């Protein structure tokens, strides 16, 4: 119930354990606050009951510690599970009964990122450096400088799914080992001549296959001075465990082994790397810093949006005009719709993107401005994120069908529709382009799936927007909104 | 005779046709033919052609062949605009088409449709300055603002004569009431480009279409024109006046009107009327030029090694940041497989064109997401206006990036058959190994022996150093079994290639 503003809390479900890290912002930096783990091992393709309530308790006593956090400054992420989960929605569904902010799933390009960040802030090391980390389904490569990467990749190469192609059975064979670095070296194939060319002075690892392959250095004296992976040790670990027959260190971990064994010593030699370290922090850190940028208000998210409006050309006075009415339209009925502070951010964004898609064609420019969105790697978006943002650039303009308002209630509920409405409301009155005056009052107020919009001006000035609101009635009507429109004062 | 020039141009209203030689440095017109088809008069409430409007289109390509024997097909463009572009049943008209046409007929989106018409206009009145070209068309229009002979923006509308006469003229009845809905109507698609046209503004404004023809006539026999026999604001105003004094199409007394005009004049008064008030022009002459001469200029471009495609293809390399030597490498590879199977599989300079263009685009799809690049590239491929490319040839180029790289599916060949058929399989599968061989970006020497053989069945063998492609038999051997999906037996043979 107490709230304190420069709180900063990051709940992230892995594969076998969960996390909560709550933490302030101590002059612009991150005091670590507390730090919760529970072993659910939920996700080890639909998630059994025998460990889906395990999580959903798991995730009400880390709401219950996180009761003083504004939601601005909380953040849930996921990976490398619900993906591969029939009932995952159902989880997601049965979470958002417990959690006050929606899980996101953080993959790909974008998960890479945040490992980079992660990894950058806690090992301070400078120079150029290379980041690896060896996922369950995904292994991400990053080379970057300071807090910035310079190049970003994910190579579908994780330690679960090798084991489920190769390594199946448990059996440790010669062949299988060399079977599963083939597959690896191909997959390297397509960044090896960019990465190395590129270079780095520093290689950093991250994730368990990796920690794990760390220890046994150890306990193996294998390992170097600075407990830096070794190419010698590494091709040693790879004899020795040549020798076993079968998996029958940690229990968990000795199942998946083999496959991320062979996955670093084929990263490890096509990429001629000789030392390497470990850092815990991985995309856990990341999520944390992202959140301090939102707190700072420097969200990437708000930078991406200017850049993908510079690739795609996107008229800024008609943005600005867009991004203003759409604001007086939210604020104006910010209070009965309970429409949140991230809600605005969504319209905001969505109302500087509307008119990318006309770099594409000028004919169904919402359409492809929605599949630049949906499909764009956007640093700073994840999946759910980037799709609501879509679906409100989707249907700006053009008819409403309720088959889809169905779609957009299962993306993002009616809050969803009331945006995409709210944009559709701006673009309209912008239609026009470049203005002298605002045409009319345009005051906007609700009642209940009923809207009412108020126009006053001078008519003969601006006579279609009376047309176009009408065509707008019928539009709403299909998605179950009756807008009353009051020309009576725009004469 | 191979200085011979054609264009046909299947409009809403008309069809046109062209011929014209290449003397010298000049171009000198030989043969200007126009007939009624009506096309668009044809379309169905479900926007189908009716068998009549599609036989009065192949009797008049019947003829207009007949006149073309001596053009090479080459050097022939047979292009198609709104009336195709709506028909539900387009593809039938087409295909009945090519049973009588040399060449096939190309849809061309309103976008590009524009652009050939400012070409035409263009080279009539060459007049430095910036100009405001419009056309009323039959079922579109098309606004250009250029200079030279370069469009600078360029706009298709859905208003024209013949679909606006059906929605406010069809029984006949001239009716301020029917005339004020035909105005506000095209304000409202005027609307969607006004203020940005008029920011940039024109020092001269031409118009090119019967309906902008038929009113420059009845304003100079009337009067109502001025010196230079312009379509004034005034004369206009004063014509709509005397038009709305009818209340019949058939009591219109306009000198200079023919009948087959009187029926959709009204509807065309009204759309030029509401053009000179939403843009504010107060001065508009008339150009012969149209999208038949634009035709003949994009030929002629073309002929000269100009061809603003491949100025098109740099443009997007340049949006989607796409690498130029990834692309030099693959294009260079691809024109070496091309050239070891192009007498086998009948392939033609414009088929390596289509390899070389897409080879040069494949990887523009990673400026999206560097998953699944290839067919977010098909995307941009397809759904972009890409200037010189008509609707058919972006479709194959989106093909050809669109497989370029995962596994192939027997399904997606039968759809790959349909817009292009076995070419477009071919050249598919060219664009694949090209890339393949390119895989590892390596800018070294590729192993010196890749010869592409052809006995339904290809065989690539390979011969030399192995050291340096340590990988590239076993992505040949992954790309046999993507082969054979495809109902292909690609023969791998690296005996040579060793160490």
């Amino acid at each position: 119930f107490l709230i304190d503003e420069e709180l900063l809390a990051a709940i992230d479900m892995g594969s076998n354990s969960f996390h909560l890290a709550i933490a302030r912002v101590d002059h612009g930096e991150v005091k670590k606050v507390a730090s919760m783990s529970e072993k659910v091992q939920l996700a080890a393709k639909n998630l059994t009951e025998a460990a889906q309530q395990r999580g959903l308790a798991c995730l009400a006593r880390f709401v219950g510690r996180l009761g003083s956090v504004q939601p601005n400054r909380l953040r849930i992420v996921a990976t490398n599970a619900l993906r591969q989960a029939k009932n995952g929605h159902e989880f997601i569904q049965k979470a958002a009964e417990i959690l006050p902010k929606p899980i996101e799933i953080i993959a790909g390009r974008e998960e890479a990122r945040l490992i980079y960040l992660g990894v950058s802030h806690t090992m301070a090391n400078g120079g150029r450096r290379l980041v690896v980390d060896i996922g369950g389904g995904s292994t991400e490569f990053i080379i970057g400088e300071e807090f910035e990467p310079i190049y970003t990749e994910s190579l579908q190469m994780g330690c679960v799914a090798y084991t489920k192609a190769y390594f199946a059975d448990g059996e440790i064979t010669q062949k299988a080992f060399d079977k599963a670095v083939v597959a690896a070296r191909k997959e390297l194939s397509a960044i090896a001549t960019t990465y190395k060319m590129e270079g780095w002075d520093t290689v950093v690892g991250s994730s368990g296959t990796i920690k794990a392959c760390r220890q046994i250095m150890v306990n193996m004296g294998l390992s170097d001075e600075q407990e830096n992976v070794t190419r010698e040790g590494l091709h040693k670990l790879k004899d020795k465990l040549l020798k076993f027959k079968n998996i029958s260190l940690r229990e968990d971990r000795r199942a998946v082994l083999p496959a991320g064994l062979a996955i670093l010593y084929a990263v490890f030699e096509v990429l001629e790397i000789e030392r390497l370290a470990y850092s815990d922090g991985a995309l856990r850190e990341g999520v944390m810093y992202d959140l301090l940028g939102r707190f700072k208000h420097e969200d990437i998210r708000d930078r991406s949006v200017q850049a993908l409006m510079g690739r795609y050309n996107a008229d800024p006075k008609q943005a600005e005009r867009v991004v203003n009415t759409a604001q007086y339209l939210f604020d104006s009925v910010a209070k009965p719709l309970n429409l949140t502070s991230e809600d605005s951010d969504l319209l905001r964004r969505a109302a500087y993107l509307h008119e990318i898609g006309l770099a594409i064609s000028h004919g169904g420019y919402h359409r492809h401005g929605a599949y630049l969105l949906q499909h764009s790697d956007i640093p700073g978006f994840s999946q759910i994120d980037q799709n609501h943002l879509s679906h409100l650039v989707a249907h700006h303009r053009r008819k409403l069908r309720n088959d889809v308002k169905n779609e957009v209630l299962k993306a993002g509920g009616h809050k969803l529709v009331y945006l995409s409405l709210l944009l559709r409301l701006a673009v309209l009155l912008n239609h026009s382009r470049s203005d002298q005056m605002l045409p009319a009052i345009e005051l906007t107020i609700i009642n209940d799936q009923q809207w009412q919009l108020s126009v006053s001006g001078d008519a003969k000035q601006w006579p279609l927007l009376v047309a176009d609101l009408h065509d707008e009635q019928e539009q709403f009507k299909h998605w179950n909104i009756e807008l009353n429109i009051q020309s009576e004062k725009f004469i």
